[PDB]
């Protein structure tokens, strides 16, 4: 009988036989639980449990051991897990299913032992319900998901409230046994660790059944999520033996095609009205080879060994199921084919429109010029933000720490092409000097400037060395910027000028944003994840491609 | 009673029990094996096996299923296992220990079965001695071998003779349950696919027990190692029911630092022995910082971010184990801290030293002409070799299919900075007629030849471009360099004229033994291994290495 826990007590002897018989009528899945735990400390002599179906043998030993790194070992007493559910079909009957229980062991007084089974009356999720439950690393759980008619892809969100321990969610297909074990769940399927979120994506046509399992394993250490580790003298580690974790569970309808038409047209048309806006401008007005081709060698030869390394890193991650090779904003990301992130990938188009329309309003002044005035550094930065628009996006692609190298290379070889931490702030300090009745008052004032972020990097010491250079730099360059601007004044169209600013405020605004983090582990980079905010279809870190576009456009059309 | 082979039935209420009793003595290991089969064709009751010991219980079912890709389905009949090998210490005691084996199903009918039991009397591998053994996808094996005091680090190597089934070979610490699964012995420990041959280094430093056991496991298709699939209309696979694959497995002792310092000494002193004769050459004979600066900045700026990624690439293969990520030369490579291929590493000095003496000997020129002769592309072309020396070492740090093309992308760039078969051969040969009473004669015989390595390519059409590029490129140096010393002849030192083409020939014919080739699966890569063959250190790539060095600095001077 279900909800009701036995007691009894094993030896050489004498073991314990429980015959369970329950049926599932069709069209309803019910899957069995079996809730056992024993009392003996010793590991000498462990209680071994069996379960028995028509098909499908599982056993497991108690206490349950774990065997983590610098050989520390652990005594989980409470175990659980779920039996394969038998699916009934059209073809009716009451399956008059049985399923063997049977527990023995070899110790030489004995070992306790309490057993409870019962039915799990929350098996198959529902759409866009929230279910709670609570995982153990020895209590793993999994739930069945079928899909609707209508719909055809789902995105599975989960979110936990503390961060330890570490945790793994798994997808697979209905075939069981079912991968529910720490060694075991990597093997087949989709999955993903987190600590706190996650979140997969799926499409029904990967499916051949139209309803696939859903995997909860909690793992027993915390190194895979970048936790610490309590140094015990102890190898037998006693006081790790109730982790728990509680968990939600909420399965959302995946978007249709009609908003993935509605932002690309979104992002096409506003660019594209960039486009007759300087189209309108023009009409009412009417009322060095050298550079150009080693650039564009450059640029292509080193492009495409990175494409070809990026999307041999996206084919493997979409056949292997690791779905933390990649560093993505999985609460934001939408697939289109074989790309598992569209959104991060379109975003870029403005670096790509806008830089274009900077090349063609330079060739026209240069036309009416030919009807120290040279364009020739300006053609060299429209390409810069060209190719680094283009090179950003194959980045999107797969996020990882090794192709976030060769994001900012080009960047690094652009700047050699024009010309530990108190180490590196002195010298940023010597650079800063370096680089540039009144004159002497704002010079100092600007050294002051570059004085603070100068404290800012020794004290604060990011881990982000990308983004501390970018911010040196911009706000140099607004600072020569501003220069300009209050000398002309001095010295006795507008619009961009004020413009840069906003959109600058604007930009910076998104780029604290850090949505995704992978200097750390993937799941704490998961941590971080923020929902779709533009559109449906857009997230923050898409906004910062957008505003980076339009700020350094404005920036660089002032110069 | 071992090596007896009984016969039952089952049903659902009949269940059979056979309890063993044995002794394993200190210092010797005992394995037992279990042999079961059943004949029931049937799936939808077959017929579980559990084998219980004082601590852990293994269980399956027969017929063994396995469900391939393309959901097809194998039913295998004949299953076997090993079971945990109790260990015992100076701690003496004859350890009478039991081991119970319970079969039991529950078919209307019943089902046959028929098992045997034995220990194995070759668990403990010996050093040098070869052993033969047969494992089936159904039936994986494992040995343990213990490590001598003297030795401290040993290759394991794996020979069999057909290529199909694929196989995984993993090595694993000693503490059981033992991963002998297709879909568990991926977890822990190290491991590589293979086919055909197979080889693991191991250290004695990182196994405190001083003793691994090695796992062999028949996959149930082929595809992982490149293999095809019989398309067959039938679900149940009933022909891929015998798969077997003989097999012979020896662990030699690694070698000791002692050939490492001879190694590394004998190319340093031929090196510098090269060094020394220039220097005597020279005493006896006593008796444009623009293209420097870029192609310094540019090689600066592009080796580092794929050092980066190759070291990535290098620590995620030493944490995780899958030795199928990297394609050495698994029989002559040989570790050195966290390198796990070491000569194909230092073979790569030559380039460098070779390089540096180019160099010097140009500046030593362009210094007694200052006291159309310009050395500027030979200062180019001398850059070109040492950063292609350093780059591909680098590669072969870890080689692979993404880091070829970023191998190939530097010489891409600096044959840029100096300036679909039916197509490409087109191409070849419009590209080969443009680049260049007698004249007619010689131009007509070249665009043959060129036309003859057209044909070939389109034809055979090779699985490697690079290589090709590069004959091409070699034949038509070495066709211009044999028309500069005949009409130089014909217009009225030679040392190295002459031992340009010993070089090449030599290098060719090391060229044309590809060891390894990653454009297939890991284990076809694996099938082309050979052994040590220079010092016992060098294989026949390095050989290519010294060779491609030396007539490069040959063809260089004569240039
Ligand atoms: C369950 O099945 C077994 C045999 O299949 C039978 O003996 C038992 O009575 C069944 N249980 C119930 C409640 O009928
Ligand atoms: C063992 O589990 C049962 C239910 O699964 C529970 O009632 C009992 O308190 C547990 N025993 C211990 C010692 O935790
Ligand atoms: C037959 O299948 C359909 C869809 O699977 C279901 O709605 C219907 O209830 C089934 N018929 C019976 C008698 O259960
Ligand atoms: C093996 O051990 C069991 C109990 O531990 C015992 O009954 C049996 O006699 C032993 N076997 C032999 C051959 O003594
Ligand atoms: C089953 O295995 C035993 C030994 O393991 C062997 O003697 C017997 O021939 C096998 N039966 C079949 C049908 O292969
Ligand atoms: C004690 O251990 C050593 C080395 O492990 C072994 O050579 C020796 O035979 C052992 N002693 C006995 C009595 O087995």
């Amino acid at each position: 009988d279900f909800d009701h826990v036995y007691s009894g007590v094993v030896n050489l002897s004498t073991e314990n036989i429980y015959s369970f018989n329950y049926t599932s009528q069709p069209d309803q899945v019910t899957a069995v639980r079996v809730y056992v735990n024993s009392s003996s400390e010793n590991l000498n002599y462990p209680v071994l449990v069996v379960v028995r179906q028509q098909k499908e043998v599982l056993s497991w030993q108690v206490p349950l051991l774990f065997q983590g790194l610098y050989q520390r070992s652990y005594n989980y007493q409470e175990v659980s897990r779920t039996l394969c559910p038998s699916e009934a079909t059209n073809e009716t009957g009451p399956l008059q299913q049985l399923i063997f229980v049977d527990v023995a062991s070899m110790a030489p007084l004995g070992a306790q032992y309490k057993l409870l089974v019962t039915k799990l009356k929350h098996f198959q999720l529902r759409t866009n319900v929230a279910f709670h439950f609570t995982a153990s690393p020895s209590q793993p759980q999994y739930f069945l998901y079928k899909f609707p008619k209508d719909v055809d892809s789902v995105i599975i969100k989960v979110v936990s409230e503390m961060a330890y321990p570490c945790s793994v969610v798994s997808v697979q297909n209905i075939m069981c046994p079912v991968y529910d074990l720490d060694h075991n769940v990597e093997f087949n399927g989709v999955y993903q660790s987190m600590t706190k979120k996650a979140a997969i994506t799926l499409q029904k046509k990967d499916f051949p059944g139209e309803q696939f399992f859903v995997v909860f394993v909690i793992k027993p250490e915390d190194y895979a999520c970048g936790g610490s580790f309590f140094i015990q003298e102890k190898e037998n580690q006693t006081w790790n033996l109730q982790r728990k974790k509680n968990l939600e569970v909420t399965i959302v309808p995946s978007i249709k095609e009609s908003v993935y038409v509605k932002s690309s047209l979104f992002s096409v048309f506003i660019f594209l009205s960039f486009y007759l806006g300087c189209l309108l401008v023009g009409f009412v007005h009417y009322l060095y080879k050298i550079y150009f081709w080693n650039i564009i060698t450059i640029a292509v030869f080193y492009a495409l060994p990175v494409i070809q390394l990026v999307i041999t890193y996206q084919t493997v991650v979409n056949v292997t199921g690791n779905q933390d090779i990649c560093y993505y904003n999985f609460l934001c990301a939408h697939p289109l084919g074989v790309l598992s992130a569209f959104n991060n990938i379109l975003s870029n188009l403005g670096h790509v429109l806008l830089g274009f329309l900077f090349l063609l309003i330079v060739l026209r002044r240069d036309i009416l010029h030919r009807r120290p005035k040279h364009f020739g550094l300006f053609y060299a930065m429209g390409i810069a933000l060209m190719m680094e628009g283009v090179l950003s996006a194959c980045y999107h692609v797969c996020p990882n720490y090794s192709n976030f190298q060769f994001d900012t290379s080009f960047m690094y070889m652009i700047a050699g092409l024009c010309m530990f931490w108190v180490i590196f702030s002195a010298i940023h300090v010597l650079a800063s000097l370096a680089l540039s009745m009144d004159r002497m008052v704002l010079l100092v004032v600007g050294n002051l400037v570059n004085w603070s972020f100068a404290l800012f990097g020794l004290i604060y010491r990011p881990r982000d060395f990308a983004s501390y250079m970018l911010g040196i730099f911009i706000c140099n360059l607004l600072l020569y910027l501003a220069f300009y601007i209050i000398m002309k004044l001095r010295s006795s169209p507008l619009f961009c000028i004020v413009a840069t600013a906003v959109m600058w405020a604007a930009a910076l605004y998104f780029f604290f944003q850090n949505l995704s983090s992978w200097e750390g582990t993937p799941a704490e980079s998961r941590e971080k994840n923020r929902e779709c905010i533009l559109l449906d279809f857009f997230d923050d870190h898409d906004i910062w491609h957008f505003l980076s576009a339009t700020a350094l456009f404005f920036s660089f059309l002032v110069l």
